């Protein structure tokens, strides 16, 4: 258990701000129907109930609703139009807050920061549901992030963060996680965070109308409203989470490996060496006939012209392999892995350097049987947000839980290490914790 000691909304401080909209692009109206986001950050601190109650809960609540009068559409809404021409929106009115759940658990929390196989469904009530839609007659309209708070006695706090994909990229989670922490730390205080941090750019600077449209009509709008459903994870599940380390000395030796058996192959990185040795793993697991490996792409600093990292909202691209799993296992599957990775990127950033926007194929090619798209940004440290406890122990994305999806993420005792986040059934993953520790 799991008790629930408060829910609360919390909205920005009285009299700071209007009703405001936000203008979305194709790059946004891509993730329309896309699952919630959920992650979690769990913090060591020996904590009590009245401490968390006496201070921690009116500090979330604080910090927060300071920090929601910068990053008015975390506190909108995403409005959904039926007319196929009225294009959906972010809307924020006086009186929208974000649902914020207190909670207190009692399970060990030791045994959840840990990196060996703990039970998927002992996180599902660690992290909030996004929130019920609002259905009007002209609309629908759906929150687009929600927070839960939990205390462990004794041990330490779990912060859990659930958003929708419109809202933004991790780019722009980043962004208003580094302003709501600054302002935190500083005793529920935004004046640092004004003088020296990075406020989000409201400015429409992607303008591609013709796309706009095109992503919109395959959004189908149209019907939305009548197919929207919340998407929840719940117990129970016998699927089970482990964390996965890559060394920056086992990472170096790997893409060592890389450059001496393919002396021209045209990108190599930590990242790309990093997804070919867990797509080696995940092969040898399945060890079934043809498998696709992608990951998403932050296209901000790739845009001609450049846009700037502070831009708020989505910008983001994707690259994809397609591999026979045959061809996929031992030391050899590794070193084509990294092949067919470097090559698809190396193409995709070329087509992004000479103007290209957009990018059943696979019922014609050939029906993958398993496919994994990575979650997660190592260049992004989440890993430092510190709300004045300290920097978190454990982060944990928990939607990769509802499909195929791996994370991939920095230490945080280190920023050059690699942690790399599975869920997968019991059964297969006894297999899997052998497969990648004999393989290093
Ligand atoms: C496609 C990427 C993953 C590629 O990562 P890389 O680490 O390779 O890229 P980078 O620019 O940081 O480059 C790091 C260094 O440059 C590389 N490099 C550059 N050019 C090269 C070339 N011609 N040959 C070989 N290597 C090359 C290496 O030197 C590498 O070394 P070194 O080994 O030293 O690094 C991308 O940089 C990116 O967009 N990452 C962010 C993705 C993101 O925003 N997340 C999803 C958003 S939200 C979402 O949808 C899901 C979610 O929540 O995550």
């Amino acid at each position: 258990i799991l008790t629930v000691l408060e829910q609360s909304q919390v909205s920005p401080p009285p009299d700071t701000l209007g009703d405001k909209s936000l203008q979305l692009t194709f790059f946004d109206f891509f993730w329309l129907r896309s699952p919630p986001i959920n992650n979690l950050f769990f913090y060591e601190l020996p904590i009590t109930r009245s401490q968390f109650t006496e201070t921690v809960v009116p500090n979330i609540k604080h910090s927060l609703s300071i920090t929601l009068k910068h990053f008015y559409p975390f506190v909108g809404k995403l409005v959904v139009y039926p007319a196929p021409t009225k294009k959906p929106e972010i809307c924020y009115v006086e009186g929208d807050s974000v649902a914020v759940t207190f909670a207190e658990c009692n399970l060990d929390l030791n045994e959840l920061t840990g990196n060996h196989p703990r039970n998927c469904d002992k996180f599902y009530d660690l992290v909030p549901i996004l929130g019920e839609s609002t259905r009007l007659s002209d609309c629908i309209k759906i929150p687009l992030f929600s927070v839960q708070v939990t205390l462990f006695p004794n041990q330490g706090i779990a912060i859990g963060i659930t958003n929708h994909h419109c809202l933004g990229d991790a780019s722009t989670r980043f962004c208003f996680l580094k302003a709501w922490t600054s302002i935190a730390r500083s005793g529920n205080n935004d004046e640092s965070f004004l003088a020296n941090g990075t406020r989000p750019l409201y400015d429409r600077i992607i303008k591609y109308p013709m796309l706009d449209e095109a992503y919109l009509k395959r959004a189908k709008v149209e019907s939305f409203n009548e197919d929207y459903v919340t998407q929840s994870l719940a117990g129970p599940s016998d699927k089970l989470r482990a964390t996965f380390i890559l060394t920056r000395a086992v990472i170096n030796q790997l893409k060592d490996r890389v450059l001496a058996q393919l002396p021209t192959l045209e990108y190599v990185s930590s990242f790309t060496v990093a997804c070919a040795y867990i797509w080696s793993c995940i092969a040898k697991s399945r060890n079934d006939k043809l498998q696709l490996f992608g990951f998403p792409i932050d296209r901000r600093a790739r845009m001609k012209p450049p846009i700037p990292t502070a831009y708020f909202g989505n910008c983001v691209g994707g690259c994809a392999a397609i591999a026979k799993t045959n061809l996929l296992i031992g030391k050899e599957g590794f070193i084509t892995a990294a092949k067919l990775i470097g090559e698809n990127l190396h193409k995709t950033l070329t087509d992004y350097k000479d103007g290209v926007l957009k990018d059943n194929d696979l019922v014609s090619e050939g029906m993958p049987t398993t496919m994994t798209w990575v979650s997660g940004t190592p260049k992004l440290r989440f890993y430092d947000m510190d709300f004045g406890w300290g920097k978190p122990k454990k982060l944990e994305t928990v939607s990769i839980d509802h499909n195929g999806a791996i994370s991939i993420n920095s230490c945080k005792e280190s920023n050059e290490d690699l942690e790399i986040g599975v869920c997968i059934s019991a059964t297969q993953m006894e297999d899997f914790v052998h497969i990648f520790d004999d393989g290093l």
